[PDB]
């Protein structure tokens, strides 16, 4: 039910092995939730099921700045985080995002 | 300024007017301490936020109310905010530009850093 | 070798039945080279073969304007084009895009 | 202004400097004519290209020569130029900005559209 998709667009690849935190608002704060790292295609799959995704408040934390660090470039953002309310129900989600050192975009495709 | 914010409509191809912005600093206990907030103006800029004296070495994160935005125009966005986190002014004082392109399902944030 | 994908910012979803053309550039012009629609993924896979896809100036023009209409927005570009030179070895290329009416980005991705 | 082009480099955090750009207005042949050219200043702005009325009702292709831009900078990047193609002032005269962001595989266009 929910897959996140990192793309490096200094070098026009996959972002491979970024490491992503998801985390759910709490009825107080952020409590996490799943995590991962991005595969050699730059996806994150498995880190829910249907059962346990249920609807509220989501943020997903993708570490930017430790994959441009180990590239050797210089990044502007700490992370790129993406907040998104789920499920107002049962969707698939795609959270993609294109990242470069001083800049990134993140789209959501929703199926 | 040493700190702008600049929001950007891509479903009108028009600045994005009166979009609540709300700046925090990282505080030495780890919290996220209010540090200025504004609102977009006719030409979808946000000056005034801070002075090059109060704007010292931090991490920083600027949240845009992006869904209040698209709620307004009578849209249901994905994104609850886009919010920008960055350490700013390591290497000594700089202004920066936090610019935000938005869409419905999608945003795109840029820093442009200036001497 | 070539895949084009398509994505649609507004509503969060692949963008169907897109129209797209790629052309070569000829010695003297763009030349017609291959065609079709994006599916119910937003993708267009079989454009062209191994053997067909020699080094050259390639343009893809996605036909974003007709896609907007259809949608009933009023969008600003005529369309979006992307010019590349390709096998500068071979390699498989992705083209996204991702659209809004009055802006898009794409992007390479080249493995 | 009425035609107004903008650059910024997302690898640098900048503007992009010296890039060079090209506007053809198609024909009643359906032929391409130059229209006019300069190149980005020191802010990554191209202002002059045209006046209220010589910036008739057309189609219009802005070319910004994005390779030279890499190249010179090191970086063998993917696409050949970002051309953006619009019809313009169907509606009347209106104020357009034209705003690229670049990077190496990848780049974004958008439009602002006033009155
Ligand atoms: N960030 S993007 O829109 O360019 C994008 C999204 C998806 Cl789901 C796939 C690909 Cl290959 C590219």
């Amino acid at each position: 039910p929910l897959m996140v998709k990192v793309l490096d667009a200094v070098r026009g690849s996959p972002a491979i092995n970024v490491a992503v935190h998801v985390f759910r608002k709490a009825a107080d704060t952020w409590e996490p939730f799943a995590s991962g790292k991005t595969s050699e295609s730059g996806e994150l799959h498995g880190l829910t099921t249907e059962e346990e995704f249920v609807e509220g408040i989501y943020k997903v934390e993708i570490d930017t700045k430790s994959y441009w660090k180990a590239l050797g470039i210089s990044p502007f953002h700490e992370h790129a985080e993406v907040v998104f309310t789920a499920n107002d129900g049962p969707r698939r989600y795609t959270i993609a995002a294109l990242l470069s050192p001083y800049s990134y975009s993140t789209t959501a495709v929703v199926t």
